[PDB]
């Protein structure tokens, strides 16, 4: 009677994952391979942050897991919303470990879950029963309750596949809940299926979801009468595969959702999406991790992270206090939003933007990967608000800090996972 | 929540172990440090093993454990005694690597069950619940049960932390656990005492059982009371040490008692009680495992062992097929058995000398290691008897068997622990 997961995710991190991290050229083996490890003895949410991406890393060769990288980060999250409570009488090494696996933990678990928001924008999400074209009580997205006539009948599958009753009514939770399952039975279906299967696994993730799409719009058999295009995508001619299916009956009968598809094989991104798509949760998620590291700066050269973050990255000191007038110093890179300039004022935007150009002035690839890190919980209050509140200008800046990401990434000699989740580039 | 005492084990293990394994020779790092941790995330029973192994280890640097290296040790073999069930099966390298663990887990263990047998001849053994000479009452080698003047008091008390209802009567087994914890919960009081922590520490393993030994007879301050000497075995004055003892109240109190526990710390060796302690437990604990090294051959190819045992070293050969008369051909190389020359079929000693003799013949100190391991497998019925019956011939061919560990270990560059149980040669 033991973990013997948590024993191997462990395991697995002292075997496999540290190397990545140091390689991200972020801190050394010293203290990711010998002093983490040691220190997640004493400090239960250190051991969970770092079971939950272990959990994480290991799952990109390895079913099952997922719910551990879940659990733990709950766990992670429990013990470290109790020990910030007084910071300062705590481990600060520790906690900017939990902290800074956290964020890398976000990053690799950015785009999970826009499949669901891709079939929302592109099929609807309905959150109380109703009728199929066919007649037939659904839910959620397209997901079938049962061929029965009685509404009644539909609700007690409803309320079989959750745990309670529903009325017939379930919460966004939920039908994902209900959505993922259906994608898990239509991936063992093409998997299943000759013409299918070898496309698939020759898929990355991003491309996987595109064709799980059409799989969803046509059904199974529908799809594997692409052969011409199926052939294409195998041998990875995308550009080719684009303009193949640009000219099938499919596009015609629905030429908004096929071009979306296309693109997302043309160009093996979520940019046919992203704009339709829901504020990117991971931000909020990182910024959740990041503040700790916000919050116990600095520290004594008696902490091993002191020489490692290397300063405190919060201080915009050059770029604050002008001298006449109320425009900053401040020039655009990557025009296209240049739109928000000259930032010629001491008002919203500006903390924002300050931070954005440091990240773009910071070539140390080891200090651009904290600044990454450290980003959304540098966020003011305000512009935070603005960023929530819907406010389109502050959406703008989000994607160009989205932008340097992808850059830095596919610039970058040893491609980093972790952040493959956030930027695609899979591997090189 | 987690089992952080189980993971830092097995992290020990991953870290500090394994290199001790092949620094012997049952080597190839392959499987000690890579094949066998991950053949124990599936196979509990091998990873209780592995846990227990690891357990004992630490605890030549880390005070607390016992249990957790009870409790796994127990386990381990729980859950092997079905596993044998079916061998034919499955994988047996992982039986045949818990068998490893556990052998060489026994080795580390033997001078355990040896210091019970040290008191067993000076203090005495009763499975009763006699009235000590003392006023009160006991049980098994010296446990105290009732102070109390009453021969009913305690005849309403012994049954309470044995499990099945004791009554009065129990087992070896049931005294040697008790004894066990006695002798800790002594040394936890030793190591509390500031007098004789700084000599407690200093000495070794053979040593330690003396000044125990001289504890449980009279007192933690007791002891404290002989100063002198202490300090001189603080300062490995060992003959100087013993004369002084000599000359003392408790020499004369008790004489016999006295000279052995004297000449213990003088040699450091258990040459007092050689002849009284006789089944050296470990025999028969490695018996009913080092088995299934011999079972399980020939092995498939497909195991990882596949050239770790290589021959079936249960294999007698020749040496029982004289070519004319009765007299094997086997030769004396100790001398303190050349009493038993030339062997001869007839017995009772042939096939252990002839496995002693491919021992002894054993350079390449690969196998040698091996045979070592299942030597006390090997031992044939009607000599394990004559053994345990005190034949002067069955326990000199032991001690010539020990000598050839300790000559080995000794010669050996790299000395190697879990073989200080049986003769020394510590510890660097």
């Amino acid at each position: 009677n033991l973990n013997l997961i948590d024993m191997k995710l462990f395991h697995h991190y002292c075997t496999k994952v540290w190397p990545t991290i140091t390689a991200a050229k972020v801190s050394g083996p010293e203290i990711w391979r010998d002093y983490i490890p040691e220190l997640a003895f004493d400090y239960p949410f250190l051991m969970h942050a770092l079971l939950a991406f272990s959990a994480t890393h290991l799952s990109r060769t390895e079913t099952g897991l997922e719910q551990y990288v879940s659990s733990h980060r709950l766990d992670a999250l429990r013990l470290l919303r109790e020990a910030v409570l007084e910071i300062s009488e705590n481990n600060t090494d520790a906690l900017v470990a939990s902290a800074l696996i956290l964020i890398m933990d976000s990053l690799a678990n950015a785009s999970v879950d826009n499949i669901f928001e891709m079939l929302r924008i592109d099929e609807g999400l309905r959150l109380k029963i109703y009728k199929d074209t066919e007649g037939y009580y659904t839910i959620g997205i397209g997901h079938l309750l049962t061929k029965s006539p009685s509404l009644n009948a539909a609700k007690s599958e409803l309320d079989k596949a959750i745990g309670r009753n529903t009325n017939g009514v379930i919460t966004k939770d939920e039908a994902e809940k209900l959505f993922n399952q259906d994608v898990d039975a239509a991936v063992r279906g093409i998997l299943r299926n000759a013409k299918l299967k070898p496309v698939y696994d020759s898929l990355d993730a991003v491309r996987r979801a595109a064709l799980i799409n059409m799989v969803f719009q046509m059904g199974e058999t529908g799809v594997a009468g692409f052969t011409n295009s199926l052939r294409m995508l195998q041998q990875k001619r995308w550009d080719e595969a684009a303009v193949n299916l640009a000219k099938s009956r499919w596009y015609n009968q629905t030429p908004n959702r096929a071009k979306r598809v296309i693109t997302t094989f043309r160009t093996g991104t979520w940019d046919a999406y992203v704009d339709s798509m829901s504020p990117s949760a991971w931000i909020f998620h990182v910024k959740g991790a990041a503040t700790i590291l916000t919050a116990v700066w600095p520290l004594s050269e008696r902490s091993k992270f002191h020489n490692i973050i290397s300063v405190d990255l919060s201080d915009l000191g050059d770029v604050i206090n002008p001298d006449v007038g109320t425009i900053t110093e401040l020039v655009c890179f990557d025009e296209s939003i240049a739109d928000l300039y000259p930032v010629g004022l001491d008002s919203p935007y500006l903390i924002t933007l300050a931070y954005l150009d440091k990240l773009h002035r910071e070539k140390n690839q080891g200090d651009f990967i904290l600044r990454v890190f450290t980003f959304p919980a540098l966020l003011d209050k305000t512009f935070l608000a603005l960023l929530m509140t819907g406010d389109l200008g502050a959406m703008r800046i989000m994607r160009s800090y989205y932008k340097l990401l992808r850059g830095f990434a596919t610039e970058v000699k040893d491609k980093v996972w972790f952040l493959e989740g956030v930027t695609q580039v899979l591997p090189q």
